[PDB]
């Protein structure tokens, strides 16, 4: 599925070289100029599952159904043994977000109303809002999003223009906020799918913003394998720090 627009951009051909062995997509908006540029245009408008970077949108839900309070993120965990250990303990919506935890994400969706979420993602243009595939529908299923729609999101988002609480949105970035100092804080959220047993689906969503501006992007990843959360985001930071943003 592929997002319609005729924006207007400028070329980042020139990112090519830090894909080497992808099809990639590199989507920055500059929010004072109002300006996007992309690298690799057609794949910017591709969609696909948004993955862990959908915890984000849900947190938000979740939030805003007070199913989440701002001094209650707290989440039990059930004993479950997992292959990444950090997800083995109690969490909050820090490090749920930090470590990436997706059965904090599981519980927020299953108790959230399957059309109250359909009626959020419909209101915040969540890509095709396909969530009929499955349970996780995130999860390499149903639900697609492209780079360039998650920069729209997060961007709207951040200019207040989703019906989501200012707190709740600040709770949210302080989540995923990765650096701050006196002259930028650094949010972002990695993203990786498996098909055919290979990691083939890789996101790095975010924004840098600085003392007078906000640098929005999405990096996204397609190959046959190594296409992750963590390759999208070594991309991502290469990119950012050549033309002087982290
Ligand atoms: C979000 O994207 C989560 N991803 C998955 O659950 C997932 C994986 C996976 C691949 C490799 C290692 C662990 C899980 N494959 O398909 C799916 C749907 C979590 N977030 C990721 C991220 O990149 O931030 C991980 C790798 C931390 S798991």
């Amino acid at each position: 599925d592929k997002y319609e627009t005729n924006v207007s951009y400028k070329k980042l051909n020139q990112l090519a070289p830090y894909f080497k062995g992808f099809d990639g997509s590199f989507v920055l908006y500059n929010e004072r100029e109002q300006a996007y540029s992309i690298y690799n245009e057609p794949e910017s408008k591709q969609r696909y599952s948004p993955n862990s970077t959908y915890k984000i949108y849900l947190a938000l839900m979740a939030f805003d159904q007070n199913l989440l309070s701002l001094n209650h993120t707290e989440q039990q965990w059930d004993k479950h043994q997992y292959p990444f250990k950090e997800w083995n303990q109690d969490q909050n919506l820090n490090s749920s977000m930090k470590y990436s935890v997706n059965w904090y994400y599981e519980n927020l969706n299953k108790h959230l109303r399957q059309d109250e979420v359909k009626s959020y993602l419909d209101l915040i243009e969540y890509g095709n809002e396909e969530i009929s595939g499955n349970e996780n529908y995130w999860n390499e299923s149903s639900l697609k999003i492209s780079a360039i729609e998650q920069v729209n999101l997060l961007k709207n988002m951040k200019q207040h223009n989703m019906h989501f609480d200012n707190k709740a949105i600040e709770k949210v970035e302080n989540s995923m906020t990765l650096k701050q100092k006196d002259t930028y804080k650094y949010v972002g959220k990695t993203g990786t799918g498996i098909v055919n047993h290979k990691e083939a689906n890789g996101w790095f969503v975010g924004y840098v913003e600085t003392k007078d501006n906000t640098y929005y992007f999405a990096t996204h990843l397609k190959g046959e394998d190594n296409a992750n959360g963590e390759k999208a985001q070594q991309i991502s930071e290469r990119i950012l720090k050549e033309m002087e943003l982290i």
